[PDB]
């Protein structure tokens, strides 16, 4: 599991890395589970972001090197949690999925 956090404010970035060609991906704000981010905050095409929750959710990564890292601006307390980069392959059970903690704590 990655941990991340800070105090309620600044800016967070959930690192997510992945290997192999440029594909699909969204972040869940929840644990993995088996199906396709089923409380999804940020989608891409691989290349670009195609619908995100919040404006304040930015991938500033560069996508075409597989950086997919979310970046939460303007945290809250409320934004603790557990959150999941599932990167999407072809099969049923292959996906790319990494949990990461974000603790934001009250200033
Ligand atoms: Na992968």
């Amino acid at each position: 599991m990655v941990k991340v956090g800070g105090e309620a404010g600044p800016s967070v970035t959930l690192p997510c890395h992945y290997s192999g060609a440029v594909t699909s991906m969204c972040w869940n704000r929840g644990s993995c589970s088996l199906f396709t981010c089923q409380n999804g905050i940020v989608w891409t095409n691989g290349t670009h972001v195609t619908y995100r929750k919040d404006t304040r959710y930015k991938l500033l990564g560069d996508l075409s090197r597989r950086d997919v890292s979310l970046t939460i601006e303007n945290t809250a307390v409320s934004d603790s949690g557990v959150y999941c980069c599932r990167v999407e392959h072809r099969g049923w059970f292959n996906d790319m999925k990494i949990t990461v903690s974000l603790e934001i704590v009250p200033p």
